[PDB]
């Protein structure tokens, strides 16, 4: 999918986990994040369209990814231990993540 699709499945599913009523439901969330994510992590942001694939800047914007999937890998092992509170706050860790890539490059 195009940056902006993944975009919107992290947006939606961050909504999900924070509406879920037991821990296999934010799993399932979590793992559509994951995907999604490194989707994501194939494109180029319009910001550095007129950049060098192999930029400082790219792998950044690459790196932030894998961040991101760190973190979904931590709260996917919450909640596969069935730990609902725990994993939904862990999801909830994410979100400046999610901001400092956006205001280096959106
Ligand atoms: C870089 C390492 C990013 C991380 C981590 C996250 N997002 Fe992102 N996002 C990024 C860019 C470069 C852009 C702009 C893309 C463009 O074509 O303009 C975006 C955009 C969004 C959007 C808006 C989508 C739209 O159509 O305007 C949303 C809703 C969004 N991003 C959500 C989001 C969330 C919830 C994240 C953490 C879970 C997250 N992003 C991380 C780059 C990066
Ligand atoms: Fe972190």
């Amino acid at each position: 999918a195009d940056l902006e699709d993944n975009m919107e499945t992290l947006n939606d599913n961050l909504k999900v986990i924070e509406k879920a009523d037991n821990a296999a439901q934010v799993k399932d969330a979590l793992t559509k994040m994951r995907a999604a994510a490194l989707d994501a992590q194939k494109a180029t942001p319009p910001k550095l369209e007129d950049k060098s694939p192999d930029s400082p800047e790219m792998w950044d914007f690459r790196h932030g990814f894998d961040h991101l999937v760190y973190h979904i890998d931590d709260a996917l092992k919450l909640a596969n231990e069935g730990k609902v509170k725990e994993a939904q706050a862990a999801a909830e860790q994410l979100k400046c993540h999610c901001n400092a890539c956006h205001q280096k490059y959106r």
